Formats: structure tokens, C-alpha cells, sequence
């Protein structure tokens, strides 16, 4: 599928395209190996639904919190870089990049949002996001605004909300808690407030987008934005004197940006590996390469110690630094996409007005538990029916939802499996399964069958059910093994399919409710 011989790579339309397919000029100089760059619309969500098929680039660049579900999905290869290689990159940068103890990309740099100001209109920026309000009166007094930046992304948003105690998944004891979610609480809801208080107030406007607010700041028309390295380059070609320095201040507490490490990732479908090795390692991680890049759209502090030594040395990498530490370093687990889709949907609802902030959070918080709490649930459905012994384990955060979700469906889904019986062990005899290699392709006619006819919670609970049978036949054949895989993939369909559903019942109180 993938054509050998040639290396097309997908990189976000925001960073020097330009500058790396320039790089890709000197590696065709070198080895006659034609380099194509794209920018796609969307393409970290395109990159797993063509690189699933065996299709996509053979080189994929986004911040590394994507690619955990990449690597999760059997998407990228995994780099086994020289340790000659490892040492000339920062340890931290290869840490974001580790999943499940393997490296699966390749770190380029580190991005942190800073507030960028126009020195000209506001020579001493606030230290506050709460003196905001009275700097926009004074600033609309001459025809300007105080402060305009991208509301239709959560990345821009996030470190308001995170700042008075906001947070996607518990980081503690060096490990992230996957059960406890931090988008409803007290400091996340005081954060939105006072975001969706600035457009009441008309002091931003919730339509505001990228393009809208850098060309706001590029023209002086408002004083202040927030972004990252990448938006330097065309303040620079609009002359605006600016600054970049350390995000205001919220309630007293800094603002917490999530910080990405741009990576490059190999496509596990390309038959072009060693090229792309070759290309990531010796063109494009060097001084030259990086340079090449960065004189196009800045990467900001780059991976590469030799190179970063010199970046360092400017004041707006400095505050980018600064801004990073006062944040966290972004998760890479398989469900932030899920955590995103769902922080995007509230941050816009409650700027719009569409929902309250105590609406759009608790939806935030059901989205970004959903996988979660349908684990749970699945996984101890399937491994009692199969050994017919409960799980002592706690339930833990919500366990009050997963045991009332769990006592129903041992209710229903032993009725379904009862009165389908005969009709369930005639389709498990199609389904010849006596391996893990029969358990993957019963997934893949799961998957086509579920996603085919209508959302209701009957046919969710008939396809766990199913799981179910199967699980009791996995036991007996000696392939408990088996099982909790068979879980995480009946979880996959169900949460990725039917998400909006799914948030729109209040998750599986609404299965408790609906068989009550
Ligand atoms: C008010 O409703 C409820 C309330 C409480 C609780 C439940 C409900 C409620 N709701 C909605 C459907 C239901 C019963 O669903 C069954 C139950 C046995 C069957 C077929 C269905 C159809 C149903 C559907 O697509 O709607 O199936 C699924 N729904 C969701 N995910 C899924 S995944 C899935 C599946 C999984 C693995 C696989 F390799 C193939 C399919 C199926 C399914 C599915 C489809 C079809 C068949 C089976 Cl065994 C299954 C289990 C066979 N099929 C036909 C028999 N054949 C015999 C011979 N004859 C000559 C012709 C006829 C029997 N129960
Ligand atoms: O808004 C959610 C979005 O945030 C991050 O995306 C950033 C990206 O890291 C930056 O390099 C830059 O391009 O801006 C993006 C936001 O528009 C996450 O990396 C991404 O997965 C997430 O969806």
C-alpha cells in the first residue's frame, strides 16, 4: 500500500513545512530518495484511521499525547536509536515518547504557550489574569483590546483552567491515577467561569479562532495574545515590537500549560523504515536540520542538546522554558484524545453559552472517564461469567456507578445470554476460536456488526454479553489469557463509536436507569 523508495511525510500546517521539506532536498541529494511534506486537515485524526488500513505517511510529526494511541493501535514502529544517538537528545524528551517501556517516535522540541504582548501598547504586561477586565476598559478607550487567542482549541484554554487546581488525569507517586479525573472540580469550574465571565463582560468574544486572533495581534489592534514558538515568525514579518513572557497568574496560581514534545513517528505499515531512521537520525536531528526548520516557523526549545545550547541563550525560549515548568509535560496514555475531544466540546459550550460551566465540565468529566469506567465494568463482566467468581479488587473512583452498572448487567446480560443460548453457541461454532489469533478476527466481526445497526443500550448489552459467552469458552479451552484483551476491544467499539451517545445518557448511570 505504502509505495517503497520514497518518504511522504504529514506534519501540522502551524510548523516549518517549508524548512523540512528543505531537509528533504538534502536527503533526495544524498540517497535519490524523493521526500514529499503534506500538512492535512486534521491529520492526527486521519493518521489512525489511513495508518490502521496500512496506508498513511511513512513519517507522522504531532505532539507526543497522541501518540500513545498510535502505538496502542499497533500504528508506529518502534526506535531502537544507538545510545551515541540517545545521549545527544535530553532524557525527558525520550521519556515522552516511551509507551508501554518501548520508544515509538523520535523527540524534535518542546512547546509551552507564553503570553506574547505588544510592548508598544502595554509596556509592563499583567502579572494576573483578574486585572485583565479593568487593562481591557482602559485599552477600549483607544480603540484596542486587551487580549484575543484561539477558544476554539482547549490547548489555549487549559492552562487557565488547570491553574487554580484543574487536571486531566492525577499525576502522584510518579504514576498517573487513569480513574481520577480533574475537569469538574472547584479549580477547573473557576477557570472556565472566569473565561466564559470575559466574553459576558465583552472582553473576548467566543467566535474568536487562530487565524482571527494572530491577525489581531500581527495588525495592533489587541495587546496581547497566547502561543506558542511556532506563531513567532509572522509577528516578526508584522514588525509588531513584541514580548514573550510568563502567563498570568490565576487566583494567585500560575497558569499550568500541558506541554508537548513535537515527535516523529514511523508508520508501522512502511516499507521504508530504514530511510526514515536514516532521515530522523542523521538529516533532520542535527544542527543544520533543526536550523533549517526553525528559520522557518521556530520549534521552540529544541531536543537536541548541541542545538539548544544556542536557542536557550533568547529571551522568548527562556519565557517558553519558564511557562513549561510552571506546567506539565502532557500524558501520552491512549485515552487523551478522548479527554481532548471532550474538553474541546465544553470549553466551546461554555463560551457559547450553549451549556452552563457546571454542564459542559460534568460532560467533560463523563467523556474523559468513559473508557475507564466501560474497562472496568466489561473486563469484570467478562472474567466472572468465565470463571464464575467475582473480582475482590476495589472499584475504586466511581465505584458506585461501575457495582450498580456491573449488578444490571449481571441481570440483563444473563437474560440475554439465557434466552439466546442455542442461537449464541451456533454462531460461537462459526466463530472458530481455540487461540489468540481466533480471538482477533471474532473482534473484527464484532466491530462491523455493532457499528452497523442502531445505538440503544439492548444491543450494547448483547454484544458484552456475547464477550461474555465467549469469555466462559476461552476458560474452558485454556485461553483465559484471552479474555481481558477480548474486554479492551469490546470497551474500543463501544466508546469509540457510540461516544456522544454514550455522554448524552450520563454514561452507565444511564444503563442503570434505563434497566431499573
Ligand atoms: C429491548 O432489547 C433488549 C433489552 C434488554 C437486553 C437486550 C435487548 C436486545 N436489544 C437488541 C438486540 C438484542 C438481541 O440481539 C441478538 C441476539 C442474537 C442474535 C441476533 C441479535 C441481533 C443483534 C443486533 O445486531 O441488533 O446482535 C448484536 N447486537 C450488537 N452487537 C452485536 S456483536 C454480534 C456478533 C459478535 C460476534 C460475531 F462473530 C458476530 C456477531 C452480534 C450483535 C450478533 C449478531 C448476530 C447473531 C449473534 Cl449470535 C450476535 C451475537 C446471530 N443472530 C441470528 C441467529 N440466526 C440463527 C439462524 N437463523 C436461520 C437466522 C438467525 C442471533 N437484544
Ligand atoms: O487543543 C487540543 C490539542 O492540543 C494539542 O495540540 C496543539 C499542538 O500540540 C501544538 O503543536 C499546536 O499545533 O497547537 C495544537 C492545538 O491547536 C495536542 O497536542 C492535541 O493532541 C490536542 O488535540
Amino acid at each position: 500500500k505504502i509505495e517503497e523508495g520514497k518518504l511522504v511525510i504529514w506534519i501540522n500546517g502551524d510548523k516549518g513545512y517549508n524548512g523540512l521539506a528543505e531537509v528533504g532536498k538534502k536527503f533526495e541529494k544524498d540517497t535519490g530518495i524523493k521526500v514529499t511534506v503534506e500538512h492535512p486537515d486534521k491529520l492526527e485524526e486521519k493518521f489512525p484511521q489511513v495508518a490502521a488500513t496500512g496506508d498513511g505517511p511513512d513519517i507522522i510529526f504531532w505532539a507526543h499525547d497522541r501518540f500513545g494511541g498510535y502505538a496502542q493501535s499497533g500504528l508506529l514502529a518502534e526506535i531502537t536509536p544507538d545510545k551515541a544517538f540517545q545521549d545527544k537528545l535530553y532524557p525527558f524528551t525520550w521519556d515522552a515518547v516511551r509507551y508501554n517501556g518501548k520508544l515509538i517516535a523520535y523527540p524534535i522540541a518542546v512547546e509551552a504557550l507564553s503570553l506574547i504582548y505588544n510592548k508598544d501598547l502595554l509596556p509592563n504586561p499583567p502579572k494576573t489574569w483578574e486585572e485583565i477586565p479593568a487593562l481591557d476598559k482602559e485599552l477600549k478607550a483607544k480603540g484596542k483590546s486587551a487580549l484575543m487567542f484561539n477558544l476554539q482549541e482547549p490547548y489555549f484554554t487549559w492552562p487557565l483552567i488547570a491553574a487554580d487546581g484543574g487536571y486531566a488525569f492525577k499525576y502522584e507517586n510518579g504514576k498517573y491515577d487513569i480513574k481520577d479525573v480533574g475537569v469538574d472540580n472547584a479549580g477547573a469550574k473557576a477557570g472556565l467561569t472566569f473565561l466564559v465571565d470575559l466574553i459576558k463582560n465583552k472582553h473576548m468574544n467566543a467566535d474568536t479562532d487562530y487565524s482571527i486572533a494572530e491577525a489581531a495581534f500581527n495588525k495592533g489592534e489587541t495587546a496581547m495574545t497566547i502561543n506558542g514558538p511556532w506563531a513567532w515568525s509572522n509577528i516578526d514579518t508584522s514588525k509588531v515590537n513584541y514580548g514573550v513572557t510568563v502567563l498570568p497568574t490565576f487566583k494567585g496560581q500560575p497558569s499550568k500549560p500541558f506541554v508537548g514534545v513535537l515527535s516523529a513517528g514511523i508508520n508501522a505499515a512502511s516499507p521504508n523504515k530504514e530511510l526514515a531512521k536514516e532521515f530522523l537520525e542523521n538529516y533532520l536531528l542535527t544542527d543544520e536540520g533543526l536550523e533549517a526548520v526553525n528559520k522557518d516557523k521556530p520549534l521552540g526549545a529544541v531536543a537536541l542538546k548541541s542545538y539548544e545550547e544556542e536557542l536557550a541563550k533568547d529571551p522568548r525560549i527562556a519565557a517558553t522554558m519558564e511557562n513549561a515548568q510552571k506546567g506539565e509535560i502532557m500524558p501520552n496514555i491512549p485515552q487523551m484524545s478522548a479527554f481532548w475531544y471532550a474538553v474541546r466540546t465544553a470549553v466551546i459550550n461554555a463560551a457559547s453559552g450553549r451549556q452552563t460551566v457546571d454542564e459542559a465540565l460534568k460532560d467533560a468529566q463523563t467523556g474523559s472517564e468513559l473508557y475507564r469506567q466501560s474497562l472496568e465494568i466489561i473486563s469484570r463482566y467478562l472474567r466472572e461469567q468465565a470463571t464464575g467468581a467475582a473480582d475482590t479488587a476495589p472499584m475504586g473512583a466511581s465505584g458506585a456507578t461501575s457495582r450498580k452498572a456491573l449488578e444490571t448487567l449481571r441481570r440483563v446480560g444473563d437474560g440475554v445470554q439465557r434466552n439466546h443460548e442455542t442461537a449464541f453457541q451456533g454462531m460461537l461454532r462459526k466463530l472458530d476460536i481455540k487461540n489468540e489469533d481466533d480471538v482477533k478476527s471474532l473482534s473484527r466481526v464484532m466491530i462491523h456488526v455493532f457499528s452497523d445497526g442502531v445505538t440503544n443500550w439492548g444491543r450494547i448489552v448483547t454484544l458484552i454479553s456475547f464477550g461474555a459467552f465467549v469469555a466462559k469458552h476461552l476458560k474452558t479451552i485454556n485461553q483465559e489469557s484471552c479474555i481481558e484483551p477480548l474486554a479492551e476491544s469490546i470497551t474500543d467499539v463501544l466508546v469509540r463509536t457510540k461516544r456522544d451517545w454514550l455522554v448524552k445518557q450520563r454514561g452507565w448511570d444511564g444503563f442503570v436507569e434505563f434497566f431499573h
